[PDB]
């Protein structure tokens, strides 16, 4: 049981094919044909018809559902040598079931049973008798001695080639013919071609031909779209380029394809439009990688070797040992050759050494591409509401067809020809485009978005963006510009007679001007450039340093300084340290957040507590600087053991000019917006108040005293009010605290309140969170999802990738310039993050408003299309019923003209423009709600009332009498004319009545296309009805009408339109928008 062993599969059964005689249709259907031929040797024709229909349907049934295919064609067996096909039952969240072939190849005297499912290999291990995916050494149990031990592959590596495969993406794009063949067997297209075959049987020639051409066109267009999408995915593949590889104890040139795990390679500067081959791990040398893809930020990291680490005891952790790993798909700006000699010869090229770990689809970028392409979830996969809706429509059609049959039998008509009319009605009621509705809307919305440089990776998240309950933001990098102006240094003097004193430049002693030079991460590249964080470059320029090609940055007019070794910065550790050396001696510099640096240095200044609070109150951003003298490879807790103060850094943060308006629009558009930052709560509260998240006074939570006693104290921003709280005993007083202040919560108080009962009551009212570590952001977003509110997070950098992934819809704002993109587009004419579900290249923050508007428009357009299709189908069915009751029937030209005059409106209707300003009314999801059913049923009631009235009128003018053996021949008659024109006018009126309202997208008068189409079609229908022009009526074979009849015919249609408009307007006014949540209410203080 459960032969295949992998987290993808759930259960499997082996299969073996069967011959044609064993097939479930060919052999059992012979006796039926035999008895049919015996009985034959009129009414007997329908028997052969239904038998051929059942046969041709059974022949196609297997391709629809794979379980049916396995049950029909294949027989289950337990012999693993006999089996030639295997079925795979997938787990709930991974793809869908399928049938895959089992292949056999003999190598080294041993046969190997292997197949490939979802581009993830398998193999047959004899001792365990199970199918198991290949697993790499890094994942299971790394031994840091083995990595340094490895010396490269040698000998015949054929088994490895079989087990791990070629190291490249394998995405085949099929030909147009194969894809159209795959589409042809779909149930919907088969249903449509059967419907057209009926009309061909009913002697409708031109109508059927036009319908068939339209069907073919639609299918071809869909196939072109899908092929374009598959072609677009392939761009993530990288063209193989040559690197050197250590095989057979010497260096040989190989391509990127021939790479396997644990195989030595030498990487150089990444060529243009290329990246690192696969997931490496450094063994010697250095590099400067740019995690632009995975992380989403351009700041370059620094990677070092693994050689210095102890080999025996340590285990490769991928935690503190992350500086070695080099992910696949990130450009490496520079590499430095190995310093010292080792047993293995130097690389012929200047690159540093590396060891391979994973290849192909199992790397990070590769696994993400696989999940994006194959295991993605389609929009509305369940598709239950549409089936219930279609069952509703079929019930109505059966109600009509029963009366059709009764009247047809009563009027003497032959049943052999009446059953075809009944089937025509029943198959005519059904709208085919209904299940494939929302997909086209989402694709149109994506195409509209991509014009604003907002690229989408996973499309099925768009309907979530329509109705978002709460949306959260990051502070620096998202709401605040990237350029940072330097104000000055403060608090460096010890006397501190003035709290707000600034030493601009060259007024501080040598200590601090050396400190800022030592504690930096900038580096000058080979060709000559400077790459680093903008804040750091700004401060280093303003102070007056200059960085050279080597590590030594000098020529500041004060000496020559060089950096020996540096420690990496982290989010969880708010501190960065570097060790430097001067012409005289050696020291150590540290630079980090003030609250944490206060707990490290030895001499606590007298005004240290007060200066940074007094400066943080108004906008500024502050960092601390401390240095310690150190006499001549060591740990980390020794350099940051105890330090000495040197001064503060005070930066100013300029708001993005776009940030002010979007937040106001979101506050007025029935959304609640909160902030999640990293800085101390003073700057957070200040920016939140300047943008418009919090209006009045705000309260802050934090530790009460220096002792870690876990007691939280509500304290005002200006220290005027102090209110104590305890996590064990006291509980929040709603009226005293939450109504008056709208408190802001620090990360520490969130850590202490873990497990509390009123935690979820607290997380309702707070709008601002400060000093949170990346794990706490994930916790916050998961809790907000848990309460039932859908979320949106717009994040700047790698600080919050975990939070971005958890949100229902996430955006990553990559920094960019409009002029740079224009120049790049011009260069491309003259001649890709994958970090979050969505990506935006422009630095502006309007992308949130843009994507919300587009999602809302997609939803509301889906609703409109549902209603319009349903009503048109019902009207057509009942009109055909009323005609087919008697003997009369349409002509070919009349039906074809109706088809064209409706397709003209179909073409124009989809074109529309969204309103710029968002509206409070949020559209509800789901087919079944009071609005849709009420509107549809009432409009249909008015339509059938008018139709019954005019039918009674026409029967009263001319009476019909039962003639034996009626035959539905076309001839001009009052009934034909009246019903044809009423059908046309009402099918046109449904569009004009149910076009989507103003508050969401636009009015009807704004767009000229649909307006001119509707006015022209109504003018044509009227001029046909009011006999204004004789050539039109005489040329289309309409009977001349009585002067008394035309007045009633026109007035009933006019009143019908007005009644439909009135009812639809009432229902829209009353039951359209669902109520906003409780969290998003703009309560006053
Ligand atoms: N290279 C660096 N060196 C020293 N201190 C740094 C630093 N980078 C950040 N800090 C300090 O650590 C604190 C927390 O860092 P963190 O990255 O979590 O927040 P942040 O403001 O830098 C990004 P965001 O605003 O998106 O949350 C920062 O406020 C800053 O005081």
């Amino acid at each position: 049981k459960s032969f295949v062993s992998s987290p993808i599969v759930r259960d499997s059964t082996l299969l073996v094919p069967k011959s044609l005689i064993a097939k479930p249709y060919v052999l059992p259907f012979f006796p039926l044909y035999a008895t049919f031929a015996q009985l034959y040797f009129e009414w007997t024709f329908v028997y052969l018809g239904t038998l051929v229909s059942l046969n041709i349907l059974v022949m196609l049934m297997p391709a629809w559902n794979v379980k049916i295919k396995a049950k029909f064609n294949y027989s289950t067996t337990k012999n693993v040598n006999e089996a030639t096909h295997i079925l795979i039952y997938t787990t709930p969240n991974n793809g869908s079931d399928g049938i895959v072939e089992i292949q056999r190849v003999t190598e080294a005297g041993s046969l190997q049973t292997f197949f490939q499912f979802q581009k993830k290999r398998f193999l047959w291990h004899e001792n365990e008798q199970v199918f198991s995916s290949p697993k790499f050494l890094v994942d299971e149990s790394p031994k840091i001695g083995d990595f340094q031990k490895c010396k490269g592959h040698s000998g015949d590596l054929t088994h490895l080639k079989r087990l791990y495969g070629e190291n490249s993406f394998d995405i085949p794009i099929p030909t147009f013919m194969e894809l159209f063949k795959e589409h042809a067997v779909a149930p919907l297209f088969v249903f449509q071609v059967f419907c057209v075959a009926l009309w061909l049987l009913d002697e409708f020639w031109y109508y059927s031909l036009f319908n068939l051409f339209m069907i073919i066109s639609m299918e071809a267009a869909a196939v072109f779209q899908r092929l374009t999408a598959l072609k677009e995915f392939r761009t993530m593949g990288i063209k193989p380029y040559t690197i050197n590889v250590f095989r057979n104890k010497k260096w040989v040139a190989l391509q990127t394809n021939e790479l396997l795990p644990m195989d030595l390679v030498s990487i150089t500067r990444t060529a243009e439009e290329s990246a690192i081959p696969c997931d490496l791990i450094l063994l010697d040398g250095s590099a400067i990688v740019n995690e632009a893809m995975l992380s989403g930020e351009s700041t370059p990291l620094l990677k070092e070797s693994i050689k210095l680490r102890p080999s025996e005891d340590n285990l490769q952790l991928d935690g503190v040992d992350k500086i070695a790993v080099l992910h696949g798909g990130t450009k490496a700006l520079q590499v430095t050759p190995p310093e010292h000699k080792s047993d293995i010869p130097p690389p012929p090229d200047g690159g540093a050494l590396a060891i391979v770990t994973k290849t192909g689809f199992e790397t990070s970028q590769g696994s993400l591409v696989r999940v994006m392409i194959y295991s993605a979830e389609r929009v509305s996969v369940d598709n239950k509401e549409a089936l219930m809706f279609i069952l509703f429509l079929l019930i109505f059609a059966v109600i009509a067809s029963w009366y059709v049959w009764v009247e047809g039998t009563k009027m003497g008509r032959i049943q052999s020809k009446l059953i075809l009319d009944c089937i025509l009605i029943i198959t005519s009621v059904v709208p085919p485009e209904l299940p494939m509705e929302l997909t086209m809307a989402v694709n149109s919305s994506l195409a509209a978005l991509a014009k604003f440089y907002v690229y989408c990776t996973e499309p099925f998240r768009i309907p979530f963006a329509g109705r978002i309950d709460v949306c959260c933001f990051d502070k620096t990098g998202t709401l605040t510009g990237e350029d940072l102006v330097f104000e000055g240094l403060a608090g460096i003097s010890a006397d501190s007679e003035n709290i707000r004193h600034l030493y601009s430049a060259a007024e501080a002693p040598e200590s601090t001007i050396l400190v800022i030079g030592a504690a930096h991460a900038l580096v000058k590249l080979e060709d000559g450039d400077i790459v680093g964080d903008p804040m750091e470059k700004a401060t280093l320029k303003a102070v007056g340093w200059a960085v050279e090609r080597k590590n030594s940055n000098y020529r500041e007019g004060t000496g020559k300084l060089d950096i020996i070794r540096r420690f990496q910065f982290s989010s969880a550790l708010k501190r960065s340290a570097s060790i430097a050396s001067h012409n005289d001696a050696l020291f150590a510099a540290v630079k980090g957040a003030p609250e944490t640096i206060r707990e490290r240095l030895s001499d606590i200044p007298k005004n240290y507590d007060e200066i940074y609070k007094s400066f943080t109150r108004s906008g500024s951003r502050v960092l601390a600087l401390a240095s310690k003298s150190l006499p001549k490879d060591l740990n980390r807790d020794d350099v940051e053991s105890e330090l000495t103060f040197n001064g503060f850094l005070i930066f100013h943060c300029p708001l993005k000019d776009d940030a002010i308006e979007t937040i106001k629009m979101l506050n007025e558009s029935s959304h609640r917006s909160i902030m999640i930052t990293g800085d101390n709560p003073l700057t957070a509260v200040h920016v939140a108040k300047e943008v418009g998240i919090v209006f009045g006074e705000t309260l802050i939570l934090d530790r009460a005293g220096k002792s870690d006693d876990n007691q939280l104290l509500f304290r005002d921003v200006e220290e005027t009010v102090s209110i104590p709280f305890d996590p064990s005993k006291d509980t929040f007083d709603h009226s005293k605290l939450f109504d008056r202040y709208d408190i802001a919560v620090t990360g520490y108080a969130l850590n202490a309140l873990e497990g509390h009962s009123q935690l979820r009551d607290l997380l309702r009212h707070t709008w601002v969170y400060a000093r949170v570590s990346p794990s706490q952001k994930e916790f916050l977003l998961n809790t907000l999802k848990d309460m039932g509110y859908q979320t949106l997070m717009c994040g700047d950098g790698t600080n919050d990738v975990g939070a971005l992934k958890q949100a229902h819809v996430g955006i990553a704002l990559l920094n960019g310039t409009e002029e740079g993109l224009k120049k790049l587009g011009e260069q491309r004419r003259l001649e890709a993050s994958c970090a979050a579900p969505f990506t935006s290249k422009l630095a502006n923050v309007s992308a949130v408003t843009n994507i919300i508007r587009q999602g809302r428009c997609a939803l509301v357009n889906t609703i409109q299309m549902y209603k319009i299709l349903a009503l048109n189908c019902l009207i057509s069915a009942y009109s055909l019923s009323i005609i087919y009751m008697a003997g009369v029937k349409f002509g070919d030209g009349q039906a074809t003209v109706s088809g064209l005059l409706l397709s003209v409106c179909f073409l124009s209707i989809s074109r529309g423009k969204p309103l710029e300003k968002l509206s409070k009314q949020r559209p509800q999801s789901g087919i079944f709600n009071v609005y849709i059913m009420g509107s549809i049923l009432s409009q249909f009631a008015v339509h059938i009332a008018t139709l019954v009235y005019i039918t009674t009128e026409i029967y009263k003018l001319e009476p019909r009498e039962p003639q034996v053996d009626l035959e539905k021949e076309f001839a001009p008659s009052l009934l034909n004319t009246g019903i044809f024109i009423i059908q046309l006018v009402q099918q046109v009126s449904t569009f004009a009545v149910n076009y989507q309202g103003e508050p969401f997208r636009e009015n009807i008068r704004s767009n000229k296309g649909m307006y001119y189409g509707l006015l022209g079609v109504t003018g044509l229908a009227l001029a046909s009805a009011t006999e204004f022009l004789p050539e039109l009526n005489e040329a289309m074979k309409f009977v001349p009408m009585t002067d008394d009849f035309k007045i009633k015919l026109t007035l009933t249609l006019l009143l019908d339109f007005f009644g439909s408009w009135g009812v639809e307007h009432f229902f829209k006014f009353f039951f359209m928008d669902d109520k906003p949540s409780d969290i998003s209410v703009q309560q006053v203080k």
